[PDB]
């Protein structure tokens, strides 16, 4: 059940993010994607500062920003990713008709299609939405873009169960180019149909045990075990007085050799 | 089956901007809502002012104009809900944990939760959700707020479905001061425990039959019919060369009277 190397699933990944993503992992010795959900530009650019080389990924919520611009924001962030060596993953979380994502993503105020590398839809609003945001992609970039569907939730209630699980799954199946793989809490299969799948997993944290309102946490090793490739780490290494900088070295390397140990595997 | 008069429910209804809503139709004669989904708030504002005195509610999608601005954009639209008399719906679909939605909802640079009278949520997050929206509102307004949850879909793949659709009205029945009622394309049932929901069904038109991206349309009798309080009509007012103003008519005359006929419905 344990899977290839990253180094490998980097020659045999058919999506060209997905490739350098893994190749990252394997440069750094890291599958710790930083969540730094801040409400301030200044702050998420010191956070990511700091951050920069301990993550494989940077996964952001550019709409939860009081000073967003193109400027001051993605032209930085642009800049820290190609000086530190990670990608953008901006998790909007797509989920409408496929015309209005369209222009949800690749315009607007945010621009998203412009400078993420990845993003995410949710699988209720069906196949429509693969198609809808890919197109709206290639209208505005040549760049590669990689789709991440949302398979599952850690928050309290998800109704991301079974069955919507399922229906979300088939829709990732339609593109394997396009469709990287899933922000789930445990190995969705593929590997049978050819899918080498990507399982990027929140709701991570080696303290907290969550909530306030719905959140609840796994410790990495916990969900690496569970056959997660990256963990999805935010208020874990920058809230509650926290050190960004001491909680990037510290996940970074608790979630490498829970790796490790997973590829000592055979079942 | 067939409902209570608009007028009746205003002063049945708990939440006082479903109240206001059922009002506004009353004194209108409408139960038309205009999705003008246009890039610029110029066109928007444009179109809002020819819509303005036929439409009861006026649904947005902020995050697809190219110039938004709390000045240009949300100041102007407020005036023209006050001037017009009807409310503001932006339908941004929230969808993550209750923690980051409390943000991109109360904040960010959109600050819907300052503006908007009604809002939505997709029900796959969990109850979590309500919660963490319904706090970031009164955090940041005393202003009566209103929450609709995404039952169904109307576009192609809808994963909306049976026990997706359950565990979403079941959402809605954790606030009836706060949950108005729901997206949906039919009748959600209720009455029976004390709910008044009200039923938005979007993918509305007579003359579109749809998609390019995944739409499909049903007449306006065809929706109200299906229980209908509210015909959420867009492309089918503005685009294609259309006139809003004559369209505005046209479909708020079409849906008024296919209402005045399911109130004469005894079974
Ligand atoms: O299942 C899910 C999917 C997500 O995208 N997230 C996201 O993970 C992020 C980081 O979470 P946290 O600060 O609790 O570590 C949040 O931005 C959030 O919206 C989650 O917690 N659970
Ligand atoms: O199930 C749904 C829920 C929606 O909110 N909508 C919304 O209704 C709107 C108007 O659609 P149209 O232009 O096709 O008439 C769009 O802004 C869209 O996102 C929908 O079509 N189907």
């Amino acid at each position: 059940m344990h899977k290839a190397t990253y180094k490998e699933r980097a020659a045999t990944h058919p999506s060209p993010v997905a490739a350098k993503l893994f190749n990252i992992m394997h440069e750094k010795q890291t599958n710790l994607c930083a969540s730094l959900d801040v409400r301030t530009t200044k702050e998420l650019l010191e956070l990511v500062e700091a951050l920069g080389p301990k993550i494989c990924l940077l996964k952001t919520h550019v709409d939860i920003l009081t000073d967003f611009s193109m400027e001051g924001t993605v032209k930085p962030l642009k800049a820290l990713s190609a000086k530190y060596n990670f990608l953008l993953f901006e998790d909007r979380k797509f989920a409408d008709i496929g015309n209005t994502v369209k222009l949800q993503y690749s315009a607007g105020v945010y621009r998203i299609a412009e400078w993420a590398d990845i993003t995410n839809a949710h699988g209720v609003v069906g196949p429509g939405i693969v198609s809808g945001l890919k197109q709206a992609a290639e209208e505005v970039t040549k760049e590669p873009r990689g789709l991440l569907m949302l398979a599952e939730l850690s928050c309290k209630g998800s109704l991301s169960t079974g069955e919507y699980t399922k229906g979300t799954v088939d829709i990732a199946k339609s593109d394997k180019d396009f469709v990287i793989g899933f922000i789930a809490q445990r190995d969705m299969g593929g590997r049978d149909e050819g899918y080498d799948w990507l399982i990027m997993t929140p709701g991570v944290g080696l303290d907290d045990k969550g909530d306030a309102l719905g959140q609840q946490y796994r410790t990495v090793d916990d969900v690496v075990s569970t056959g997660s490739d990256i963990i999805i780490v935010g208020r874990g290494l920058f809230a509650k007085g926290r050190d960004a900088k001491v909680e990037g070295e510290r996940y970074r390397k608790a979630g490498w050799e829970a790796y490790l140990r997973r590829c000592g595997q055979q079942d």
